[PDB]
DNA sequence: AAGTTAACGCTTAACGTTAAGGGTTAAT
DNA sequence: TCATTAACCCTTAACGTTAAGCGTTAACT
């Protein structure tokens, strides 16, 4: 009943489930602390690079993270520009 | 199939722009988008933005998410090709 | 509502003089995301940015600091004012 | 700003001289009253830490003072110290409109 | 004329760096 | 004991760098 930012999933399903702080996760992923923390704060998306890193580290699949992101981005784009795009583009 | 990932622009060409014989420039006028935007996607020099997946989904009567999935699988694959081996070397997997 | 300082910069200065975010950036000698993130209301005015904006627009720098300080006070009060009032009793 | 005009006044100076000494309150005791850790008050009193917006609210409620008073001291201090470090260089690279 | 595209600028995501505010712990 | 403060880490703001998506104006077919 809402589009879920991937950082929500990382925060509630992995970080808080495994009791891992953002800074600790960043050290294990070999990235800077803002890279993990901006995602967890729902202020950054999952890059292709971070999906590999997250899937490698948490055993999960990398596509899983990519799909979380692309669904979030599609829903975010739609709510923003959907009715306008539909008003200006006639199909076939 | 040569085990290379498929860029979405090749689908936009060989399965939509040639099937319906539509001009890159004509598609752009139809999508109310600039000409270089369509042309760069066709030319495999740009990815499918979320705005563009909505537009192609709407025009060509396909899912918008179909295009998003084509893009994600591609850029995941190309990121893996360019960095997966290094990423696997430096990250140990909590187990 | 608390007005973000970027709003006052976007609407009372950039729009009054038809200056793009990118152009202001070249004139202030900062990177383009530094001006653009202020304009988008995703970044506060730093003291260094208040000096640059004060110098460019012949305002005081304190003017920009006061916009920032009133904004971040309101923000912080909206985030924690009720809890802080609950947990602190005033001196008598 | 100082009377001699040669340095900015840090808000912790006002905190300890005009409130802590005026009321005989220890930094550690102020920390207990404000519900913050002891180094938070003590680093402000030692003029080693700025007043955050959260801390201005705590100080405002506790001392009946206004919270913006504390913000105003901090921003003037942060402006003055930013300007002494970089004002000339900013002045040379930015032509006004 | 109309489709392509190489140039150029604007906006803005992702990233590492640096630094500051904060709590904790423990030393003084 | 009780207050001060050092040392350390975590979270997060501001910043430059880089690169991607996009539109515009021109060259080119
Ligand atoms: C309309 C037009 C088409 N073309 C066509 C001819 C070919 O079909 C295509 C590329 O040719 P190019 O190589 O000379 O472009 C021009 O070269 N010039 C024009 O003005």
């Amino acid at each position: 009943m809402r589009p879920i930012h991937p950082g929500e999933i990382l925060r509630d399903e992995f970080l808080m489930e495994f009791d891992i702080s953002p800074a600790a996760l960043a050290r294990a992923l070999k990235v800077s602390a803002p890279t993990v923390n901006d995602i967890v704060r729902e202020q950054r998306g999952i890059s292709a690079d971070m999906a590999i890193r997250l899937g490698r580290y948490f055993d999960t699949s990398a596509q899983f993270w990519m799909n979380l992101q692309s669904e979030y981005s599609l829903a975010t784009a739609y709510a923003a520009n959907g009715k306008q795009i539909e008003h200006e583009i006639e199909p076939l």
